[PDB]
């Protein structure tokens, strides 16, 4: 139709604006915020340095992100909404499942996710009434069996309601390919899907493939690139040897074959990480001061300097983001 | 101190009267209970439930129980005070960490393990204000480098703050032993410490071997029992086919060899899970409809039939949990 849900309820397409599709407000694990805020120093503490955070993306132009936070990366829904208001940034929070499933989540069988999965966009999630604006999943290079039962629970609540699905991929692996395969098996429309973390390769006849059947190719790592960090055990797994005009000119790759429709870029930042080392925050504010401003202070003129014009730009950024969020059933 | 953190509040030791000391009110995982509540039917139903369960335990004389959910087992602390509360039961506290950590929890150091241990006992669970009074680990036969990392803070913590730590084990992988020796290693009292699930196994001369160096044995579960479920294989392979006689009279056999202090027993019931198949709750309650009232409906009667002295059971019962939860430094 022609309303978005939002952490602080719905919105019309055209107020979401420039629109970051990839992000986080916090990377954790489910019920581990609650149960020990002092990791992030407080709860207060990673509050208000997100909310400065949001600020400097709005004052950049961002006007909405996506926060692709899962139950099991430990999304806060209450907190989205306190730093959405403070703020002045729209979130659209998430469901789906991620590379970290608990338990009571692995034993689940497709349909008990697929209810899962409708709950959190139909009714809310927990008792906020805040509901999900898109279904995120993720799966490692060859997909393990349940991984494959998130995708298809994710396809078929996606057809029940219109959302979008977002994707976390290995790009090296080309793992877009069997994503796609088990998408498209289900009847899912491949224009209601990202593949995400695609500017991982330099595989371009991969990514332009994708393009052509439709999908929506995911640029979010442009800010992971992490120069000179081959010895840090930590930092040379996560992120790599690619710089970040390398990853940027992927973009332009793709406008110049005809797929600027299919383009969506961020940063996947976040504000506080609980999920990896003890402080990798501090490796990644380092490494990224930007946060999630690189995009527009960086990316964005870099494209221009290249000769990418502003309508493509704003195509990219805000007509592209808005026909992938908005609930369609085609 | 004479005092246990219960989610009511502190206690003291004579208030605690029969105790169960390994039970759950939900077996679950972090987050589950509040993202979805309706695979529980309803939070309302799982807790009016729990309440029905408690109330009947408390009509059969179980004054206590000690929940041994860690926060990885899904832990809503709220739900046991509700409960609690509304059964007149007491409820002791875990923290802890069982065998499904997240990201969060198997990246860290001891340190910080330590640290958690120690917040939700010092400070409280949450923002409830609601204390754990006990530590809960888990291992599997083999302990991993993670679960050492975990048994070595759980140690720190309960010397840190006296309160006792019991264990999940593969009493078949005599788990017990790989488990004592990590916790010896940190300078941990035997005294301190239960091992749990220690009724899976027929081994006398694991258990015994444990007793007579002072740790605490935890025969919990012996309501479980798939006789009769064999062509359902979800259910013998959670439960086995041993009879729940069989498992009661490993009791008259500490006894026997002299060592009733280092007895505890209970049912490790709860009264709804996520963290197993669906509907598997139903599986549990057809095998035994007295939930968590089995011990004393069922065992204790079993046991005095079989001769053994009701200040021997009474000792059990009661003296054993109110030694063993008493904050010893
Ligand atoms: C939260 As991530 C680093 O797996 O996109
Ligand atoms: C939570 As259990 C059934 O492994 O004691
Ligand atoms: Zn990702
Ligand atoms: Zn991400
Ligand atoms: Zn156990
Ligand atoms: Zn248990």
């Amino acid at each position: 139709g022609d309303r978005i849900n939002t952490v602080r309820g719905p919105i019309t397409i055209s107020e979401a604006g420039f629109t970051l599709t990839h992000e986080h407000i916090c990377g954790s694990s489910a019920g581990f915020l609650r149960a020990w805020p002092e990791f992030f120093g407080s709860r207060k503490a990673l509050a208000e340095k997100a909310v400065r955070g949001l600020r400097r993306a709005r004052a950049a132009g961002v006007r909405t992100i996506v926060d692709v936070s899962t139950f099991d990366l430990g999304r806060d829904v209450s907190l989205l909404a306190e730093v959405s208001r403070a703020a002045d940034v729209h979130i659209v929070a998430a469901t789906g499942l991620w590379l970290d499933p608990p338990l009571s989540m692995r034993l689940r069988s497709v349909e008990e996710l697929t209810q899962f999965f409708l709950r959190e966009i139909q009714y809310g999630i927990e008792d906020t009434g805040i509901r999900a604006g898109i279904i995120k999943v993720a799966t490692t290079g060859k997909v393990t069996p349940f991984q494959e039962l998130v995708l298809r629970a994710a396809a078929r609540a996606s057809l029940a309601t219109g959302v979008p699905v977002t994707t976390h991929t290995a790009a090296s692996q080309r793992g877009g390919e069997q994503q796609a395969a088990i998408f498209e098996s289900e009847g899912l429309s491949p224009s209601r899907v990202c593949i995400g973390h695609s500017d991982e390769t330099d595989d371009l006849s991969y990514l332009t493939a994708l393009a052509a059947r439709g999908y929506l190719i995911g640029l979010d790592h442009i800010p992971h690139s992490a120069i000179g960090l081959e010895d840090n055990a930590s930092a040379s797994a996560f992120m790599g040897i690619r710089s970040w005009q390398t990853r940027a000119l992927l973009i332009k790759a793709l406008i110049d074959q005809g797929y600027m429709k299919q383009i969506l870029v961020s940063n996947d930042w976040l504000f506080g990480i609980s999920s990896y080392v003890t402080n990798f925050m501090d490796v990644m504010d380092s490494v990224n001061p930007d946060g999630m401003a690189f995009i527009p202070l960086r990316v964005i003129p870099f494209l221009r300097e290249k000769g990418i014009p502003q309508e493509t730009l704003a195509g990219i950024t805000v007509t592209n983001p808005a026909r992938f969020l908005s609930p369609t059933l085609r």
